[PDB]
């Protein structure tokens, strides 16, 4: 996935934010096919927006949105220690 889709996810997200079942389409798609590099998260800000459904009322949301946030966290530690 590259930056231009992921922006247009990210706007996706903001307004679809009330529709439970078409924000977890948008998080599904983010975290099978969007890749996490320091340029895509520092470009597009894909890890402040997801980041934001921490707090959902949606238990599945809020779930997925944490193991996705871990694996971004975990995968820019690594770009940064050993890639960059």
């Amino acid at each position: 996935m590259d930056s231009k889709e992921v922006l247009v996810h990210v706007k996706n997200l903001e307004k679809n934010k009330s529709n439970d079942a078409a924000v977890l389409e948008i998080l599904h798609v983010l975290d099978k096919e969007f890749v996490p590099t320091e340029k895509l998260l520092r470009e597009t800000k894909v890890g402040v927006e997801v980041n934001k459904f921490k707090k959902s009322t949606n238990v599945e949301i809020s779930k997925l949105v944490k193991k996705m946030i871990s694996s971004w966290k975990a995968q820019l530690n690594l770009e940064n220690l050993y890639f960059q």
